[PDB]
């Protein structure tokens, strides 16, 4: 009947993970949720808490996974799938500490035992779990509060902040700077760039190739609180010259709308 | 015929790099060396300088590092980079744990027409010629480049009783491990160590675990990277661990403080490794 407001929408494109793991702090519960074409569904949830021994909330993705020998299983039970935890996000604010991972416990042991931070479940549970996930590519999106919203409403939002993705993207293809740079807050920065070489570079682009394409795949949305992230497999044509890659935009809310703090290209 | 005395040994695993960048900021020199069995030989030499822009004491970040992008146009611009830029891993575990990290570290080039000195602060600077020719050596994710305000070179001896010496501690701390001799072991280690899931008393306690389950272990380790320079030493080498229940190959990286006279471990890192 309702779904959740900040995960708007799943990457159609399959390399990356067709589903997204969330924590619902507030209600001791980890759901999974899928890809429906341009929609998300539900597929199954589990009991989850949060370690004890304030907590991180964040957009995070699963890198690797971890068993015996080389974590006790005391600590972890039978996995542990680690995190990117600090992200870009928790960077831009100098977050550091142990980590976070999503590992399982022992029986005997309450879920709250874990470390701090850490999102545990049970070790039956982990081993369901693993199944779902896609390292180095399965969101798992951990959240104090998540508000549940009609599929009516969650479609609005969605269109919304697919409009503002468009919207970005209609500006670098037509290569119109003057509204491109609007996108972007001052303090952007990128690997080698802020945001005066950054819109320099762009410029200097536009006076080699006149004529660009920029396309997108149906991309990753998440949005909660004041962040945006957008994760697209872009294609890029130039010059009779085209790459793909991996594009992560990072925004942060700014009046009534957005702007990007960092962007990030991976070739594909 | 004199040898740097921070760069001690090249792995021989070839998953890894068997070249090493050097940069001599003093010298304003960047050297590649390659392996040569247990030793090592520098194969080239090129001009070199570290970028000053954008940057109270004036200098920049030294440290022991590894290539992991190549970038070039139209993803960067030509007028601040030149032809190829390579990144780095900059700040690294030894640079974390000091928390006092600044603008990240690339190895670049320039146009020709303006000063290697014109480059972002702290990164290295070489001639657009220059960059294409290290292109060929640089494996991403494993080549090692090396960044020293300072490089003392010395003789081929005293190298050789440098590399013996560090071989030596590696060992005996292999030893150690492999003879589950825990109070041995312990004394290789900071108390202030760190690994991911772990600090000093649960990687102790569950090396202590796993000791009372499985009486007998083996390990194995390849010929390793051996790097010391300043404080810091860093020791990669492809792991074999072996117990009666399983055996898993994976890349182990060992970054350790000067303690007196010798070393204590801070960190450690392990990653599985497959062929298949
Ligand atoms: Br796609
Ligand atoms: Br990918
Ligand atoms: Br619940
Ligand atoms: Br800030
Ligand atoms: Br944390
Ligand atoms: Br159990
Ligand atoms: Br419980
Ligand atoms: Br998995
Ligand atoms: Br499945
Ligand atoms: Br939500
Ligand atoms: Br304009
Ligand atoms: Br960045
Ligand atoms: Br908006
Ligand atoms: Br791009
Ligand atoms: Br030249
Ligand atoms: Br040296
Ligand atoms: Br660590
Ligand atoms: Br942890
Ligand atoms: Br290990």
């Amino acid at each position: 009947d309702l779904l959740p407001a900040s995960l708007l929408q799943i990457s159609e494109t399959e390399a990356f993970s067709r589903y997204v793991i969330l924590v619902d702090k507030e209600q001791r519960k980890l759901s999974v949720f899928e890809r429906n074409g341009e929609q998300i569904q539900k597929i199954t949830e589990y009991p989850a808490d949060i370690g004890k021994m304030k907590t991180p909330e964040g957009i995070y993705f699963l890198q690797e996974r971890l068993s015996q020998p080389k974590i006790p299983f005391s600590l972890y039970g039978a996995l542990a799938f680690t995190t990117n935890y600090p992200n870009l996000f928790d960077k831009r604010e100098n977050k550091t500490g142990s980590g976070i991972w999503l590992h399982a416990i022992p029986d005997s042991v309450p879920l709250t035992r874990g470390s701090r931070g850490c999102v545990v479940v049970r070790n039956d549970v982990i081993k369901k779990l693993a199944d779902y996930i896609k390292l180095g590519e399965t969101p798992i999106l951990i959240f104090d509060h998540v508000n549940y919203v009609s599929k009516s409403e969650h479609d609005k939002r969605r269109q919304d902040l697919s409009r503002f993705v468009e919207s970005w993207r209609q500006a670098w293809e037509n290569q119109d700077i003057e509204k491109y740079q609007t996108f972007y807050d001052e303090g952007f920065k990128a690997p080698g760039f802020n945001y005066k070489s950054w819109m320099s570079h762009k410029k200097n682009l536009k006076s080699k190739y006149e004529y660009i394409k920029v396309h997108l795949s149906q991309p990753y949305i998440v949005q909660h609180n004041d962040q945006l992230l957008v994760k697209t497999l872009q294609r890029y044509e130039s010059d009779k010259h085209v790459d793909y890659g991996v594009k992560t935009i990072y925004a942060l809310k700014s009046g009534d709308t957005y702007k990007i703090i960092r962007e990030e290209w991976a070739p594909f």
